């Protein structure tokens, strides 16, 4: 039940312990993100790469009936027309548009094409390989059925009606998320090698899919209609686990939302529940770095656990929930892994769950450092949803001067 011990957050790898905010910042926080780098997800190997162009595709006033304006943009990785890129779908309310106001901002990946997260005609279908499992899909290709396929995890038009614009890139623009997905990516094109097998340190798809987040943070900073000084970053799932290691890396996003991450995202490892460590590594190879195959069956070798990489979104807002149901993910251990880093937001003056078990549905509990559980299945959904807006409507407010 409780067979793990959790290393200390607040312990420095030398066993000294941190007691203020600089030394988290300037000493602990690189040590932590380079166990994570090197055990866990591999290593970044750059960030922004040089060359980086915008080119605005399409674009919108009047979308969604006139609620929206919505643009399309590809983030080309090189100067080259050659060179890898990505297609970004931006939706910004015109209410704050027209009131000459930057709109904050919600960034996600979707799971199966930009063209699947609203019914809308006009959004591009994708033209890259889609998994099996997508809906309506047709020998791993986009089809206009499947427009609106997953729309019950984008409720776009609340999200504007909340003042927030809309951003995501699919997933497989970054990484395809098959097996062999790695070398038909942008790890394929990013600081390799002679084309062979991945070094053992070298990042996986969670780190790739992490990486574009910030590459699609780094066009709306040139975005005249956003601030992106207020970009919350969230995730579902797999991509929930991407959403947190980018913003655990860029401390540039002012807000993460990790829905339902689960091994790897925001549950312990260490607690043996539901999916593990060598589960996921060996249904999903490509998702972690190779090293992070020496703690299959090993999770007490791990050097670190996920409430650690919690914990480098302090002092950052961060949101983990959980579904009921969804004993895979370990909603307990999601729970425990935020209870766990709560020290750390603690130290920053924030305050985290009250209560050491985990609370009763549909009841968040917890201020800048949040968690909520809600009844049903594996999703994303309103409901998730609903408590998200909320807590974007606490600690996502317009800056003033302080
Ligand atoms: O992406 C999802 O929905 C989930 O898919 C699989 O079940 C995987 O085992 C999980 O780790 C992941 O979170
Ligand atoms: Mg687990």
């Amino acid at each position: 039940h409780s067979a793990y011990t959790l290393p200390d957050p607040l312990v420095g790898a030398d066993g000294t312990r941190v007691h203020d905010r600089a030394t988290w910042q300037h000493r602990r926080r690189p040590e932590l993100l380079q166990l994570f780098a090197r055990e866990v997800y591999g290593r970044t190997p750059l960030g922004r790469p040089e060359g980086m162009v915008f080119k605005v595709t399409t674009m919108e006033h009047a979308a969604l009936g006139g609620a929206a304006t919505r643009k399309e943009v590809t983030v080309r990785f090189g100067r080259d027309p050659n060179a890898p890129s990505m297609q970004l779908l931006l939706y910004v309310p015109n209410a704050v548009i027209a009131r000459a106001e930057r709109a904050p901002v919600f960034l996600g990946l979707n799971f199966y094409g930009n063209h699947t997260v609203h019914t809308d005609p006009a959004i591009a279908l994708s033209a890259r390989w889609i998994p099996a499992e997508a809906p309506n899909g047709a020998n791993h290709r986009a089809t206009e059925a499947a427009r609106g396929s997953d729309a019950q995890k984008w409720p776009v038009e609340q999200i504007l009606a909340r003042g927030y614009a809309v951003a995501t890139v699919y997933c497989g623009d970054l990484c395809p998320d098959r097996p062999d997905g790695l070398n038909a990516s942008v790890a394929s094109w990013l600081d390799a090698a002679a084309g062979d097998q991945r070094a053992p340190d070298a990042w996986g798809a969670i780190g790739v899919w992490a990486w574009g987040l910030s590459r699609a943070l780094d066009y709306l900073e040139t975005d005249p209609l956003v601030d992106a000084s207020r970009v919350a970053v969230h995730g579902h799932a797999r991509l929930g686990k991407a959403a947190l290691w980018a913003g655990a890396q860029d401390d540039r996003f002012a807000l993460v939302i990790s829905n339902e991450s689960g091994c790897g995202g925001a549950a312990l490892s260490k607690r043996i529940h539901g999916e593990t460590v060598a589960r996921i590594n060996t249904v999903f190879p490509h998702w972690f770095a190779r090293n992070f195959r020496r703690y299959d069956d090993h999770e007490e070798a791990l050097p670190v656990d996920q409430h650690e990489l919690l914990a480098l979104v302090a002092p950052r807002p961060l949101y983990v929930a959980s579904a009921e149901d969804d004993d895979w993910a370990d909603p307990r251990g999601e729970f425990l892994a935020v209870k766990a880093a709560e020290p750390v937001f603690r130290l920053f003056g924030q305050t985290g769950p009250s209560g050491e078990d985990v609370p009763r549905v549909n009841e968040p509990s917890g201020g800048a450092l949040r968690y909520h559980i809600r009844p049903g299945p594996h999703g994303m959904t309103a409901q998730d949803w609903a408590f998200y807006l909320a807590f974007a409507d606490e600690w996502l407010k317009s800056a003033l001067p302080a």
